């Protein structure tokens, strides 16, 4: 003889997964390791992070020479 039957209908996502969805959608796209905190000039494309942005001499998407490393403050 035993008892105990419970079951509530609910569900939610934690910051871990959630963020992993957006955080991994805006951040760098080349290495996808760090967060995008730099743009390109003239074409402003923050599709790269401090590392990449610097590594790539010219926009890896617009092949437009980067003669300026502007830093944004999205956060
Ligand atoms: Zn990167
Ligand atoms: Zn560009």
């Amino acid at each position: 003889g035993s008892s105990g039957s419970s079951g509530s209908l609910q569900k939610e996502i934690s910051t871990e997964e959630q963020l992993r969805r957006l955080q991994e959608e805006k951040l760098c796209k080349i290495c996808m390791d760090r967060n995008i905190a730099i743009v390109f000039v003239p074409c402003g494309h923050l599709v790269t992070c401090k590392q990449c942005a610097e590594a790539v001499d010219k926009c890896p998407m617009c092949y437009t020479v980067i003669t300026f490393k502007q830093k944004i403050f999205m956060s």
